[PDB]
């Protein structure tokens, strides 16, 4: 699996984690939900660009990673949905550096 | 209430993908290069549409990239055949709609 393929997969696993946290988490704050959504949206963009081999892929990838960690810093807690959302955000960023 | 220009942009995006898919599926005289363009244009337009639909704050960012691919698709796919003209037109029309949201 090429680093771009694992980064794409990590990004998709991220939006799934974020959209899940958004609709399932019963203790989320308006701000926290907003952070999850920003990461989910940006990750959809970076993902679509990675698939279409766009020269903007890397650019969008970093913008997504920025909010990906900002989302973890704000939405990580103790419940599974919370650790999962923050985890997936981490896993995504970890696949951006390479 | 700045959702008026965004809604008209969302509709332009939607029309643009319809024309692009139509182009991709119907225009027989189409190079693989033009097909790739109309295709990228259509996908980005999809994301852009979805982002505007859920009133995402990152919708303009998506419209920025989509406008790029739409503008490129127009510059590459316009032609004498109606399927070619309509695609270019839809893309350009869509590009025009993104302005206020840029």
């Amino acid at each position: 699996q090429a680093p771009e393929e694992r980064c794409r997969l990590a990004a998709q696993a991220c939006i799934r984690a974020c959209e899940r946290y958004l609709a399932l988490c019963t203790e989320s704050s308006r701000e926290q939900r907003q952070h999850a959504g920003d990461c989910a949206d940006l990750c959809r963009l970076a993902a679509l660009l990675m698939e279409r081999r766009s020269p903007w892929a890397p650019a969008a990838c970093e913008l997504a990673a920025r909010y990906a960690l900002a989302c973890a810093e704000r939405c990580d807690g103790d419940e599974p949905l919370e650790r999962e959302c923050a985890g997936a955000c981490r896993r995504f960023v970890e696949a951006c550096r390479p």
